[PDB]
């Protein structure tokens, strides 16, 4: 919505004001768990198994990601956010004049090995990094040799000196002397001489001196980071300006696993392992860990912990997000092969609409051939992964779990008890030619079922998504716009269009169009509407009646 | 009901899902009695 | 400018269902796929071994349905024979112990004053002589002065001929600095040397060698006026000698010397790999459909099963046929079928004998029969079955009865039944069943049905990608898409590759990037029971 | 754990060394897991072709798909 050109002119012409608009939720799933990699107190987006495996090297969190993506084979692999819990630190060592620190966080980082070398022919330093856990190996050759200087005059004395600012030790001057006087001095006070290229060109401009830009990779360093050479016979032999401190930034900092700094002079040293890499331990308080998911747009979050303390902290967190205008929900699972008493005690402990409990625990056949027996919360991750895979407002009732085997194959009594007490449960259906596991219900921890919005996960999800989208769109659209005479009618037509688009996608059942009434008065706009909520079948009765009938011919 | 590429890709591609089971009770009978062979309960 | 133009089209003249093989071979490079069409090409490539026998069997498995474009590979981590003499390095092309018996040996000819090479390899009746090594040109003098000499020397930094000088007495007539200028080859040098008033540099009568100017050898102070002195350049000339004919390559690390007619060494066939995973990966994107490993090992069978599943996951569907052992009892076959239990794997039970074209009554294990079955399946049309097709096997190690056959087929095992006095052969294939024993599921159980489905999907996918993706979206696009699909479905029906399709059910919807399509098909089948009832009647 | 769970990786790595030759046994498919190998204490490799035995693993493997009888080690 801009004019062509984007420069108004008064002389006669013909302008165009094209409008490119008009030709245009994701339900992200969150995860918190354990892994041998990734920074602490940080959230990362995941879309591919390899991508997760790059950062999250190994641990239960990787297995949880694989289970969550594998929990809905018929559906796409959606966006997932992952976090590490351990307060890990990176491996680092100080050898020579350089500070060496690895990017990887944890005890794996200690296997990284770095060493500096030198090459006799080029009179240049060399760097090599080795990491034996993945057969990784890199070499940054030709450290130094940023540009040469050559002197073609017939005088006996011809040298050059680089002078540093004494207060900050920054390179301040590049002086080129003949005899006992300064023919030229590149006083680094301003101008285009801040970059070495300009210096190189102007040295080439000199009648005697000449500077060639290095063919061993164009470096183009700022003049303030150059090294210091003096009393070097430029006339007799080409003298190499090096500026290894610049080569750090040019080669080593932008690439590779290891970062480099200076505390001292850079010098060669043998390949030495880094140390100091620590995984750490999880903190007592989990509230800081959850707060990073404040603005990330995630709706479903599941920690890899059976502890009731974490469950309560997560329940308080998601409630606080919902009060703050960002509704979220969580699913948890208790231990290995826990009895019904423990499930009742956990459900009475939580009693939260925005929290669900999972009872069944079993075994999942991983893609690596592993029959990974797992606790109930991994099953809760599988249910979260399935719920995220479905559309908005859908219900995970009677859907297939796609597990391999379950520790406790319940009967009708236990499933009825768990359903009434508000605990999600899963059954191996025996009645059939071919057998599978299905989820019997999606009831929340809130026991009383008088309000299905709070009791049912699907209804509360549809309500939260509807409210959030309507609120955001109404802010984005009409606040700050003129209160013209047609505003009310425009607002009505927009809301009708939004509701009709919701109905089209089957996120809502139906609404009365006439009841969408808009009142405008002053700065306030009052709106009243009605919508019938989408519901999912959970009871079917058939009243069959037999009869007899006579036939003739 | 498997898409032909099992994992969906973001690139421009053609994706094909096929009702494999569209190309295709029994009233099972049972017997219990003495036998000279087999497990005692299976 | 104005001109005439001409175009030709050929797309109307015409999947191919390529067949693959991996196994042991006596010749060819390791870890390298090849495309084979003729038996002479495979004999040149693969000198011998079981793999060559498998290729022959596959192109002779059936009279009417022999396969084509067979893809072969050598599993042996072999190495070529090599040897070293003086400053030379000798290395053979052939990989394995066969190259050891290649005979190599340098000599000298006194009449020509030239080295001689002779290579003999009696296994292939190879015997050749490369006479007149070096001896590139003759320098001759026609004047009547006191003396006349020349001199060529190397540049030690690069071992290149620094100069080339002609002298009368002590001073120089003209010197050709060969390290510089345009005199890169000897012919540029001789063409100008012959123009001198009293000097000639006649190229040698032993062919036009035309060697690099920089590679001339080091000769100085030789009488031109008395002798037609030879500048040689033996090593550079050996490239001309072995330009096109020669089994053995040569290199120089130094001086070359004659030596005895010595045989090569170091030629190693190597042990076979334990796991064929690295070997199998090479067939990731080769386009093959049927692959059969030449091994009776269950580990290899599991590796191939994993490989074909992965390729089918990547959009490249593949199937495997396996077998092994000699006269394997039914228990082993059931154990193998239970271990695999894969739709895309088929097990072969019978092992027998085949009459090669060479005359060998080769008694072979069961996987060679699985090769033959794979080559017959690939020979068939898309979705045609290998049921009751002749095999032309000479004999079998067992003759299973009508109960044994029924047990093998009920266990999802392929078997061959002896049959008498039929027009083609004395054997036929009973069924095209897979290891997956769910007979209720026709796709997984029957090889033919699933192959029809896989080729239908792959061809639809390829054609839709090739045609419409990346093109424009206009009003006619949807109609065009529907017409192209209907044409494709009518083509498939015309070829008997499907039973029928309703044309009206084809729907197309276009919205922005996406193109949503839907259709219905009645799929192909081949008969497996034929019933005939008769009714008798009379008149009084 | 890892790539060396089975004897196959052990055989390939040994044979990868130019100074060694460790051809697998030709009598059918043994391919035993590397956990079940029997103990060995400095067996001379230069003069002899040392055979790793692993008796009970091969007993289980051969008698798996064949016969009614089953066996267990005391």
């Amino acid at each position: 919505v801009e004019p062509f050109p984007r420069r108004p002119i008064t002389r006669p012409h013909a302008s165009i004001e094209v409008d490119t608009s008009g030709i245009g939720s994701e339900k992200v799933f969150c995860l918190i768990g354990q892994a041998e990699g990734g920074e602490p107190n940080t959230v990362y987006e995941l879309r591919n198994y390899s991508q997760a495996k790059r950062l999250f090297r190994s641990g239960e969190l990787l297995d949880a990601i694989e289970l969550a993506w594998g929990s809905n084979p018929n559906y796409t692999a959606g966006r997932i956010l992952a976090m590490r819990i351990e307060d890990a630190k990176p491996a680092s060592a100080e050898i020579g004049g350089l500070k060496i620190t690895s990017k990887i966080y944890g005890n794996v980082a200690n296997n990284i090995q770095v060493g500096l070398e030198k090459n006799t022919l080029s009179d240049s330093l060399r760097l090599r990094v080795i990491f034996q856990d993945d057969r990784f190996n890199e070499v940054y050759d030709n450290i130094g040799n940023i540009f040469t200087i050559k002197y073609k005059g017939e005088e006996a004395n011809a040298t050059f000196s680089v002078e540093h600012d004494e207060e900050t030790q920054k390179a301040s001057r590049l002086v080129l002397k003949v005899g006992d006087q300064e023919v030229k001095s590149y006083d680094l006070t301003g101008g285009a001489y801040d970059y070495t290229n300009a210096i190189i060109t102007d040295i080439n401009q000199l009648p005697d001196f000449e500077a060639k830009l290095s063919p061993f990779g164009d470096k183009n360093l700022e003049s303030s980071k150059l090294d210091k050479i003096e009393n070097a016979n430029i006339k007799d032999k080409a003298v190499y300006v090096k500026a290894v401190f610049g080569d750090l930034e040019k080669q080593t900092a932008y690439n590779g696993i290891v970062s480099f700094e200076q505390l001292k002079t850079i010098e060669p040293f043998e390949l030495t392992k880094l140390k100091g890499g620590t995984n750490g331990e999880p903190p007592a308080t989990w509230a800081d860990k959850l707060d990073k998911f404040a603005h990330e747009g995630g709706y479903y979050i599941v920690p890899l912990s059976s502890k009731q303390s974490v469950h309560a902290e997560v329940a308080s967190f998601v409630k606080e997000r919902s009060d703050a205008g960002e509704p979220m929900r969580a699913i948890v699972g208790g231990g290995f092969n826990e009895s019904k008493e423990q499930l009742f005690g956990r459900q009475a402990s939580l009693s939260n609409p925005r929290v669900s409990l999972v009872a069944n625990s079993g075994t999942f056949v991983m893609d690596d051939g592993r029959k990974n027996h797992v606790p109930a919360y991994m099953v809760a991750v599988a249910l979260g992964g399935l719920a995220s895979g479905l559309e908005i407002g859908e219900s995970i009732t009677f859907k297939p779990l796609r597990v391999s085997s379950l520790d406790q194959i319940y009967e009708s009594i236990d499933l009825d008890e768990l359903n009434e007490n508000g605990i999600i449960s899963i059954e191996f259906v025996r009645n059939r030619t071919n057998t599978f596991f299905r989820i019997v219900d999606d009831v929340t921890t809130f026991n009383d079922k008088s309000d299905p919005v709070k009791a049912e996960m699907a209804v509360g999800e549809a309500n939260d998504f509807l409210v959030s989208e309507l609120k955001v769109q109404l802010e984005d659209q009409f606040i700050g716009t003129r209160t013209i005479n047609t505003s009310a009618s425009i607002i009505k037509d927009f809301i009708q269009s939004y509701l009709g688009r919701k109905k089209r996608d089957n996120e809502i059942q139906d609404f009365p169009a006439e009841d969408v009434q808009v009142i405008v008065e002053g700065n306030e706009a009052r709106i009243s509407m009605t919508v019938y909520p989408i519901r999912s079948f959970k009871k079917i009765s058939v009243s069959l009646v037999y009869k007899q009938q006579t036939l003739q011919a």
